[PDB]
């Protein structure tokens, strides 16, 4: 369990730098961490199960970092063999908006983990809220 | 290939179990099918991380099925060696109502499974909507 | 172009027949028209495209008719190949309430018609509004 | 199923080229691919049943594309006939407001192909939501 | 200007006699006055232009007249020959509802005459709001 | 039956002439066209019958075509002799918003024409929703 | 004068026969007291113009007096040419409605008296809000 | 009776003109035709009766029309002998507003007129909704 | 002053004597201390002036009492000669509703006098809020 | 009588020039009309019985006159003896905007006057709504 | 302060009392705890200054306890001299409904007390909210 | 009594004067007459008790006026020994808007002095509604 | 520090018996459990610190359950000494209400933990949402 | 107890520094004072709990004091074991938005203090409403 232990740690930290990947709109390191065969629920997508990167493009351009602050709380792993694992976790994010007032935004999200030659590919996504 | 087409069929079917197992108000197939470690997000935690099966237990009390069938639409599934699962898919909830009037609910859920001493389990899952 | 308006003249004859099927909750002639890869949009549907005729085979229970009178306006047929034609229509539907009051509904329909071992069969229909 | 395979593959890739035409508005590659017979009903058509494309010729005026990414999501092709076809799908449209702030819209989408004089053109469209 | 002004009367006389019709429900006066040709523009309808009297039916079954009051208002005529005239005018409809109440119902329509092998035969109809 | 036909074209035709009229504003064709004792029942006319045409002049003073087009979608034409005819058809306007985004309006509108002196002119007219 | 304040007390004493024989629905007194020509603006007409009694004889029908007592303010008569005179006034109504409830209605209302053939009747008749 | 018919012209013409006097704000012509002693119930007054010339007169500050048309539409004549008559008629007003936009008001009034040494005076109005 | 003292005090007594009369409808008393020319302003009038005992009738009809106490705070009285007088108070009532809850009406009340060969009547009373 | 006449003209008089006063906030013509020790009910009073002139003085500093009329309609005075009476009254107030919108206000007035060496002063004053 | 903590120690007790008598409608020690001149302050009196016990005597008939209790939060005295004090406090109430739901009332309460031949009695008290 | 007539009036003048001091924003004057323990209820402190001259200094920051004016209305006084006394007094505030308008402010006010040392101090305020 | 992780989950357990206490309204555990000297912020204290173990008692009436179900989610605890600890912890509680609906309430805690002669008591708890 | 008492003002000195390095967005203090492993449940955390202090360095940016003063009323103080406490109290919040109106901001917050190392420093704090 010390094996098991250091392996979720090891969801936590992809994890972590797959979110810092989308926070400062980072394509190249999200296309790494993330499978070709990646599904997708989200609000983005209305209820549809979304398949491939390509639809996730659209968020990775313009003003970059909009001096926004998201954080990554409780991570809950789940470890199921020693190359599939999944994390759900409380994201919470901080922003100013149109005057400067703050507001902070909530979602629940689910990853499913895949150790694909190697290195953690990220195969399934899910958030709500 | 067709190790993984069958492997698929395995867990559209059990997902399709269970189900129907909540459909029916069946707790012993629901509990049988779901781990002990189970992590939860869903509209009846209120975006809130559940664990165990204790608070599941509060919907199975009753009047079992309303009279209420329920669609799993085109199921995607996610394989990760051969003990490690993943399921996306749409459900569909076609209901009565008190003038019996007929209804149509949504929800998107995921859920991840190990195969664990042979048989398939639902370690985590995830609804919204 | 008797070749033609024949056609679209039987086009329209089964539609007719299967509407009368649905109004009178024949799912036995219904399923009969209605072909097994059969798709569709629809307002009970949410969105979703359904495949199958076990999804529609919900709303054929329920006693019979109620004092309700559908009708398939200025029907536009296109006739397409070997086998294959198109049809749309305005549906509306008369009926009354609990207090006897006549209410009139209207739906905008499209069902696309194939033949198959000398019989027309519907493979796809879309409802709005 | 190859001659089907590639029949189905061929007739998304023409409602991708309609669809783009749609996009950057380019009329001509629109009337190309548009029945002069061509029928629809839609949001924009509030219930009436649309011949023609002179009346979808209003939406193509006005500069161009704008920051309008759209997508067709899981088509689905009955291939009927000689030369004809439908095909159902979810059309995913991503754009920004005046504010830079980016939405998710959708509709759901039935389109009828014939295949004429060796080109597939078509001849009927249902939009809604 | 006499044998116009009497033509008028005319039409008010068969229209009244139409109206009185609908009112008790007698579908046999109704076919009599109305052409099998009527083109109708209603409320019942909604926005549709029906054809025929079939669709009319539907309105002359039941407990007849319910005490119910219709008046024409000032009634306002065209002549166009010796076989065409329209003629518009208020329909006021004085009724109680559920509880005992009174209330006024108020609709503006518009009928095209046509003398046909002798007899007047309405055409055409319009009622709004 | 020809000369029938011919001559519903030649309802047809003015009527469209007119709603040409009206869009870019134009006086004279509009007052060339409707007759001096034209009676309209209309929705800026409250549920009141209108006379003369002093009432219409209202709405043509200004800037002339708001970059609005308008359809006569398939226009129904009743023949009653060889002066007197009435045509009903469905009113699809589509029109520019302030922020640019395009909207689609529909109203149901019927026509009463008498041929007077050769020219084919409207007595009454009446618009509605 | 003393024959004009004794006229315009006349005129007083049958607005005030015609107010009761309303209160106690006592129909023939009323049409002893209105013209038959007598025309009326009501709120029960909708803006539209009543001509003849028959229209107000729907409201006698039934429950004579409801336990509502209706009170004629200062009167204001306005005495013109012979057998000519109007008058103008506030007209109170108390009732109790459910729960046992007391409330006041209030209208202004506006009546032409001829006197023709010696006994005044009223012809004109306007009330409001 | 064709000296009645004149009679009744009259009361239209004068009335005319009072509107137009009014619409312009020219208050001489106003005084003239109305009595001193003109009584009135009207929307400005909020159910009270008004008495003289003088409330009257604040409408007419400067600002002489406005691009604003009133409509006298089928104007109801009573005649009571040679010197007494009460008109009633619906009122249309058509206003530019704000933005250029064409919007209607309406009001149903009541004009009661005596002939005084010669000329016709309005002693009492009354006008609602 | 001391007659001005006790002029004062008979003028609290008397309405405090009619206030209790209004309490338990008690019509005699209230018609006793009420002259006949007693006019009012209160809010069951709708602010139109009322005369006479007639229009209060309709409100000592009914049970009795009701569980609502009454009280007159602070009275205010101008002395005006030996035979007129007026006074203002603040008038609380407490009310016991359904659900056996105690709340609280106030009111503004102003009340005029006058000595009537020997004992007090009053003329003239104004309520509000 | 004709004295009784007289001193109700005279009452009806100084509260016109009260009035007068009170709209071109003429203060030093209000106080000498006003009774130092008079009583106060009025909205700007919120409930509170006000006492003397000093609560007045707050209102007489401005714009003099704002462009608006104010008229008291049928006033009803009530005679007390030869040097004490009341009149109640109905107060119209006409007023523009800034988009120059013509309204106008009403409220209930009572004032008590009472002769003190040779003039009337107001010792109570009453106004609601 | 010795002297200081005991004089506050009495006032809370005192006013401690006063508030149980409230609650279990002990008029007798209400009263015998409250100055006859006792003036009051609260949300019963609707923003008037009640003076003397009668005004109470209302609200202590009924069922004596109702199943509400009440505290008396962090209570404040002020000590001014040897016979005088002054004590303010948050009340709060708890009570339940027919359905048996728990709710919490609160007020703000002030209360002078003056020490009179030995006995501490409540000269003013104000209650807010 | 005198002596307790005096007294009565000195605490008048003084918080009289107090108010005047928080009308102008004079907080010199108003941490003279507010002792330091001085305890508040007030709308401000939403329901809590405040203690301090602290919480109030962020009032006496700003214009230093504002053109409305404070009356103290029937102020009733409590006397409680020679150096202590309450007051309770309804506040009404007058006050000009932005468009120039008049209006009035109400409010409930008790004020708890003590005269320490010579001078007098208020050692608590209850402000309500 | 596994002493330290032993700590922490007597502190869990503790609570969580607490919670049971409350659940099934056991009065006796939840005084041995909580300090006489308790502190409390939560919604049945609107804002109000509360004292005592007095106030709680209301909410141990009766009805011991009642069918709902309280959850602890992840408890947070602190570990300040061997005798001091406070645990935070999310609350969740599915509840029937009427028609047999589930839902869900949600509320964030935090309980300070005093272990005082051997046995831990609660000093203070704080409770929104 | 003298040094609980001093301890228990220990405590509220502290946190009251902490309160108004938060007021003047003064970070340095606030991590001085706030452990690293502090837990927090506050409204910009949305029923979850967070973690350290990065999450509150998201409002130590900008504007120093934006023209508002917090108070801190009645701390409660717990004294636990050794180098162990907990305060609560309500912390009330005047500011000054736009329009230069004055507003006050109500919150009830719980704070434990243990004492690392000699300072006293936060490690858990809620604050609700």
């Amino acid at each position: 369990n010390d094996s098991e232990k250091a392996q979720k740690q090891d969801i936590v930290r992809v994890t972590q730098t797959l979110l810092d990947a989308i926070s400062c709109k980072d394509f190249e390191t999200y296309t790494r961490l993330c499978d070709t065969s990646m599904t997708c629920f989200e609000p983005e997508a209305l209820g549809n199960l979304i398949e491939g990167i390509e639809f996730h493009r659209f968020y990775f351009d313009g003003n970059r970092k909009n001096q926004v602050h998201t954080t990554m709380l409780n991570p809950n792993v789940h470890i199921i063999g020693e190359d599939a694992a999944c994390v759900a976790y409380v994201k919470l994010t901080q922003f100013l908006d149109r005057n400067g007032e703050a507001h902070t935004r909530q979602s629940q999200e689910s990853r499913v983990w895949s150790k694909k030659q190697g290195r953690w590919v990220c195969v399934h996504v899910h958030r709500s809220t």
